């Protein structure tokens, strides 16, 4: 995933 943006 993306650190800060787990919805990415």
């Amino acid at each position: 995933g993306c650190v800060x943006y787990p919805w990415c």
